[PDB]
């Protein structure tokens, strides 16, 4: 998260960190049984943890649960991410409290305009290489479409939507992939791609979650 501040300890309680041996990507947690996170973000032996704000510090709200199943979304494009959405289900179902609570999957869509809250553990800075070990925010308008295409011209799909400020310095990064892109109170994006990060004309694009939305309820109703 470049341009953002701190969260505060738990105060994005949906927001999980995925970790193989070390942080790797971001997460939300949708019920007690399971997570949303980015395609790209797949590969084996993944540990949700949840309740976390320094994840290199064990501070006492932390539950570690290890996953048990990852379904990439069946239309995946590791080329173009396209479809970059995918669930993980934990080995045993989280103890939900308010350090550890679900979002709300979108009814339906989100709005140009519309402020949304995005999080992450990820890179904070525009240039150069620096990791937060608390969970930083950043409050981010969705932009219109044609504003999207105009910065990725060719690279933009109904799947997907730009949110930041084209003027630049406010963006998500390396290292939030997977994270929330919550708007009034339901998770309508997920940490995809971009340019850089915080670079002018070049918004932060995430994959559009309230078009997979038949296909969440769906697929963790038969796994
Ligand atoms: N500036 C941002 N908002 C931002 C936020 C998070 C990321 C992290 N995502 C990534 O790094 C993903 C993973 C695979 C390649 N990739 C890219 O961003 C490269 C460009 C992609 C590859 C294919 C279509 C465009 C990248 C950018
Ligand atoms: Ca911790």
């Amino acid at each position: 998260i470049v341009g953002g501040y701190t969260c505060g300890a738990n105060t994005v309680p949906y927001q999980v960190s995925l970790n193989s041996g070390y942080h790797f990507c971001g997460g939300s947690l949708i019920n007690s049984q399971w997570v949303v996170s980015a395609a790209h973000c797949y590969k084996s032996g993944i540990q949700v943890r949840l309740g976390e704000d320094n994840i290199n510090v064990v501070e006492g709200n932390e539950q570690f649960i290890s996953a048990s199943k990852s379904i990439v979304h069946p239309s995946y494009n590791s080329n173009t991410l396209n479809n970059d959405i995918m669930l993980i289900k934990l080995k045993s179902a989280a103890s939900l409290n308010s350090r550890v609570a679900s979002i709300s999957l979108p009814t339906s869509c989100a709005s140009a305009g519309t402020q949304c809250l995005i999080s992450g553990w990820g890179n904070t800075k525009s240039s150069g290489t620096s990791y937060p070990d608390v969970l930083k925010c950043l409050k981010a308008p969705i932009l219109s479409d044609s504003s999207c295409k105009s910065a990725y011209p060719g690279q933009i799909t109904s799947n997907m939507f730009c949110a930041g400020y084209l003027e630049g310095g406010k963006d998500s990064c390396q290292g939030d992939s997977g994270g929330p892109v919550v708007c009034s109170g339901k998770l309508q994006g997920i940490v995809s791609w971009g340019s850089g990060c915080a670079q002018k004309n070049k918004p932060g694009v995430y994959t559009k979650v309230c078009n997979y939305v038949s296909w969440i309820k769906q697929t963790i109703a038969s796994n």
